[PDB]
């Protein structure tokens, strides 16, 4: 019987393309199921494995995570999804452990303060931020303007640049409204996101403006340059890619000043968009992935 | 048996002083007790009435509700009590049914436009307000600066002056953190605020001015100014009192600009702040106006 | 220009085909817009209206509300479109501001309880239900088995049949969990359910049984069957019609004991669900009244 | 300067003295300052350490975490401190990155399902539990009496014994309400609880049998008695302690059958309740736990 891979995702992208002719272990069909998070539910059992309802029934053997599964703007949370199929033994890329963990980004960011301590701010430029658990402690920043974020969100949302303090006062009423944490950072006045990311043993960097006129440069038009790999960013990706227990798929990003200065100031997982030129080919590299960690399975 | 008054209050005041030596019809005492909604629990019953513990238990013959029912920004919900004291057949200032319908100030607010679609401008200056039911639709504001009101708060909470159209994108994207509807009007430049009050057939103007550099002239230090009724503020705060089934308690804000015009902003009822130099007298003419309704029971 | 009509459903039916002839004042003709809540945004404007999204815009002239706009078992609160239709002045079948305050079901249950009071038990059987506005007052209830109702929720979701006090005691911690209000009420060993609607001046009578064994007989196979308009069925349906400024389309929902007693248990709005071997008939009645709710406009 | 050890408990002990005369490393004392989550706030910083506020400010050195931080029956959610604690890079016992992960009891059973699947039921006899992440597939069950669990909750809340298949569809609409995942599982006809647990290096056994008539054996009224480890249960217990990069503190409990079968339902982590007659020396060995890993700070 083929192995049934399950390929979570909401892009508009049919995932069966990149796994045609790709047996595992060289020698049994792999059948590619494709949903998003909102099309799924299951059951999940001691004795082994889930039932997964996709709107057609079936039991998974392999799960891709290509989707965020907690997105507090949308109102979309499918937490419980994620602990099913764990709850089900499910082996996954990246591993549903992480996935899971990948749920709060100040948690993630918990993770990249121990890299910071470990490799100091030269080779691991961490932005400075602080993070509040609610909006009771937070009265004032010591450096405007300053970024704020909200929760556990993408895409931009959740994310303001304040310029003062009486502005910043107001914004607080709005993590007190939300019932939600807040992180807050100095803005940096920046060039260009750069974007380092880890596909298995493959690596690419990236260079990111605004053309949109936007200082969140990842959201709208954007203009995208792929740059040279150097050992300095694999060091950023290497060293994110070892958290929770690791990480097959994941990315890097850091902003850069009109001064020189990087601030990495977030870090992706499976669910990380693909960017630029090589989106098609980045798809193909997750697909022979996800088939070899297949065939090293029993 | 004295007839049982419950007042709902979070206000440091005995209550208790204002209707002593009050009895109803002249002949039966009232017994008050007080307390806050997050002391307060209920049975309610078809049979009549409720029972309520007080955190000592007991049924209540009428309510005063001098606290908000609903305030998003300090993530307090009682809109459940005041469905309970309903359900039991309550009689009270104002109406229990006048009271849950003002737990959602947008809610209020068309009732506002309901009489500025019937009185005009002239007489009922409305400000021009727009009502968004999520983030979604939020795109721009024909003037800025704009002032935008998140959900249902209170005390200045979630209430944004916003100087331009890169502000207003930051100000929509944690907006939709709350998961909640949003309104935005023209901010005007303001001398002070007015406020028109009636409490039974009592009538009063403020003026309002913060001495405190806060364009939310309702929060900290302010000076107020009893100034005479007109007939125009009568019209204001009368059409005002018909919603609803008719408040007993309400008042209406307007704030005045620099040029001489005055734009409506807010309505307020049972619950509503209580300011300038006659609060005694004004809790008093509560206290009245509450014997005289209990007075018509059997 | 044609009046535009916006019918807010999910039935899978097509509401134009109803409208088909029918002319404002036998004059203008009449666009039919048909969306389910989910498919719909909104801006409202004090200066007047609303601009409406469909996933197209457009300005709508009147509305007819056939689908709930809170639903919590399905995790669905459409509360503020109801807000945003209101505030742009929107007139309606039912009234916007009816439908509003339907949105909660003992709210709704506490206008049964006055009509119970004013008629008597004879004229208006009410089921003898209790209110808790949350779980801390649950303890027990005086007759098991006794049926307890979660929230404001639909198609018998929410609703349990306990048997006695240990099971009683285990829901009150599903309350708790659930962060809502309930009810109890004895439950009745009924024969069928009974349902009077009232579309315009039509009025319908029905008996509902069970055909798959649920004591939810609103719920799976059920056999229907009309049955005669009396006048003690009459006056429950237009007493209920009365609430809320008055519903134009309503329907009261009682159990019939085995031992010949009914017990009124529900009241619903221009959102019932549509029954029996007339459903085709009945959005007819609804589309004749909503053109002539129309015709009655300026 | 003595070193700041904040113990989160919400048990009316004073832990200062477990701790009186204990010094880090024989040379530096120990300030211990005690609170529970809700009379705690913070900022924590990429440059290191949180400012903890108690309602005093301080910056601990150590947390000691006795409390949970989830518990949805009470309606408590402290995970954001928990994440806090973690982002400052605080050390503690239990770890801060097992206690978050210790939030969701369906993850930690996922776990527990790891080692079973590892050691087979012989060693590790694991309850065959199934996993449900909301009410929609909840159908039926394979055996009754089931018991159903909702959600992340503590001291017998939301666990519920369902005798029947009708009784079980009642329940699942329920569940709705909650909007949470759950779990079902055989009732076990059980003569007592076993607990196993560690604290360090010390292991002990408690046999508990209710003895208020109660199928939740750890409610109420129950007689305790310290029974001899065994070479299973200390498989049992060692098993569950690596889990989340290793556990200080832990307990595995099971139901012992009428018929002399072990069914392992749950395990617990430092927030674990202290049961039996040795609860002075359980925190003693706690103090003295914490005092070592203190001692391997700079
Ligand atoms: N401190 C900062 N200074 C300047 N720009 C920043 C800063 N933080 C974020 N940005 C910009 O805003 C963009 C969005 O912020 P980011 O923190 O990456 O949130 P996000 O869009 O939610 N990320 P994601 O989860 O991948 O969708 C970044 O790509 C930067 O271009
Ligand atoms: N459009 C506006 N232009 C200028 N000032 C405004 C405007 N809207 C509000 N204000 C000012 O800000 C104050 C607070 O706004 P308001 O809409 O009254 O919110 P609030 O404080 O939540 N009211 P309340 O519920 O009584 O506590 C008002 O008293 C005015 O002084
Ligand atoms: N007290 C009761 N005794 C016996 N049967 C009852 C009782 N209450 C409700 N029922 C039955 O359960 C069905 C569903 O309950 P109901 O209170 O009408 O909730 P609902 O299904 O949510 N109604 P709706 O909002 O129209 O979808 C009723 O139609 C009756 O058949
Ligand atoms: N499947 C089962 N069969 C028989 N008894 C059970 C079963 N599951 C639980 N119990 C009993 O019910 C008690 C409570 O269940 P448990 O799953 O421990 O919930 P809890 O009280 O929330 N645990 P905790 O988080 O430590 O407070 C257990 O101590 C057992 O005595
Ligand atoms: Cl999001
Ligand atoms: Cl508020
Ligand atoms: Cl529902
Ligand atoms: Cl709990």
């Amino acid at each position: 019987r083929p192995r049934i891979l399950l390929v979570i995702d909401d892009a508009h992208t049919d995932w069966s393309k990149y796994f045609h002719g790709k047996k595992v272990n060289g020698e049994i069909e792999i059948r590619v199921e494709q949903a998003e998070f909102s099309e799924l539910n299951l059951a999940a059992y001691v004795t082994g494995g889930c039932m997964v309802d996709m709107q057609r029934s079936f039991k998974p053997d392999f799960i891709l995570v290509r989707q965020h599964a907690y997105s507090m703007a949308l109102g979309e949370d499918y937490r419980s999804l994620v602990i099913g199929l764990q709850y089900g033994g499910l082996p996954a890329v990246n591993s549903l452990y992480s996935v899971y963990n990948f749920c709060s980004k100040p948690w993630v960011f918990s993770q990249l303060i121990k890299i910071f301590h470990s490799l100091g701010p030269e080779k691991f430029p961490l932005v400075e931020q602080t993070f509040f658990p609610n909006h009771k402690p937070m009265v004032t920043a010591p450096h405007f303007p300053v970024v704020v974020k909200l929760g556990h969100a993408h895409a931009g949302m959740g994310k303001i640049k304040v310029e003062n303090q009486l502005d910043f006062q107001d914004i607080t009423s709005v993590v007190a409204m939300a019932k939600t944490y807040a992180t807050t950072e100095a803005f940096i006045d920046s060039k260009y996101d750069i974007r380092i990311q880890k596909i298995g043993s493959n690596y690419k960097a990236y260079m990111r403006t605004s053309i949109s006129g936007n200082w969140k440069a990842n959201t709208g038009s954007a203009m995208l340059e792929q740059v040279a790999m150097t050992e300095r960013y694999r060091l950023w990706v290497d060293s994110c890619s070892e958290m929770f227990g690791g990480l097959d798929i994941c990315a890097v990003k850091a902003v850069h000043s009109k001064d020189g200065r990087d601030y990495i100031i977030e870090v992706m997982d499976s669910s990380m968009p693909l960017i630029g030129e090589h989106v098609e080919e980045d798809r193909q590299l997750m697909a022979d992935l996800v088939v070899s960690k297949m065939s090293q399975l029993p």
